């Protein structure tokens, strides 16, 4: 795998959030608060986990760079997402969402983005369990996105597949 | 470069009102709570990092086999522990405690175990920060230990160090 490390973009983060010193960390300082990785990635399997705690509402995926700016849950082409609302879960592209079941206290979420085999695909690593797959034939670079509402969010990055994957 | 491997959680070493992930990353209660790695360590040098989140009341850090089993919070001889208690911070061992300056809003700590060169360090890995350094001989093999009196921990273990390190 080819996972490169990645930080919170601070050019591309909405300004209500606060990222750590080393942008591996967001908190809240149309209501969504998105912040974009900082690399595009056009080759190779790349994994990282997001630590969400108990956070009720998010999204976290991939975009384009034709997403615009802090649009990134999932409601354009552009843009591809995991997203939690309360106990409802759906991936959702291009305003299309899908129903995904996720088993409860889910607190990390598994990203693994497989850009030479166009995949998308969402894990809930913690139960070493494959939520969700995208196939999708990737036809621009794609960056990390992550969109909350409150509270807090982690990223892992540059991570080896865990065993499970 | 560091020795650190993914441990996980020893499930004959958690506090039975513990509830433990299936990957034996997450710990979270529902009398301290302690839980102890799943390795004892008596070579070479081993970074993890533990998520803390919203805990206001932890100790984390390593133990000799001789601490008795949940008495891993610094008060004997065999327990060396980083501790938050509410607003107040402490490394404590051999049930004496030391008062440590943290910046605020700590969500994440740095563990790093050198067991070769005799050291265990607390860093807060998100403004590269080292909190506080124990020289021990080690004279037993030492196993990392965490405990909570309430919300929830994640282990990250088997990551690269962060650079500042």
């Amino acid at each position: 795998m080819n996972s490169q490390p990645f930080k919170l973009d601070p050019k591309m983060t909405h300004k209500k959030l606060k990222i750590s010193n080393d942008g591996l960390q967001m908190e809240k300082d149309t209501g969504c608060y998105g912040a974009a990785g900082n690399i595009f990635i056009d080759s190779g399997c790349h994994y990282w986990e997001v630590v969400m705690g108990s956070s009720t509402w998010y999204a976290i995926g991939i975009a384009y760079k034709s997403a615009p700016k802090n649009e990134w849950i999932g409601k354009n082409a552009s843009s591809w997402v995991f997203s939690r609302c309360n106990s409802n879960f759906v991936v959702r592209h291009n305003n299309k969402e899908m129903l995904v079941d996720v088993p409860p206290h889910l607190k990390r979420l598994g990203v693994l983005l497989d850009y030479d085999n166009n995949m998308l695909s969402f894990y809930d690593p913690a139960n070493s369990l494959h939520l969700h797959t995208f196939d999708v034939t990737f036809i621009l670079p794609v960056c990390p996105t992550f969109t909350i509402w409150n509270k807090s969010l982690m990223i892992l990055s540059g991570l080896p597949a865990p065993d499970f994957i």
